[PDB]
């Protein structure tokens, strides 16, 4: 699903960044651009990051 429409980031793309070593929401933002242009997606993006990290 889409997480971030401003940057076109999907939940799979967030997981891809974590599977390449990102270990925090901030690093996922650095790798994907999620949440950089407005406030709408931050809550969802953080939840996807946390669920993904907890499953590793
Ligand atoms: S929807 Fe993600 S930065 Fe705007």
């Amino acid at each position: 699903m889409y997480v971030c429409l401003c940057q076109g980031v999907t939940d799979n793309q967030i997981r891809d960044a974590i599977y390449e070593g990102c270990c925090s929401y901030e690093e996922v933002r650095e790798a994907t651009g999620v949440g950089t242009q407005c406030g709408k997606c931050a809550s969802l993006a953080y939840q996807v990051v946390r669920e993904t990290l907890n499953d590793l």
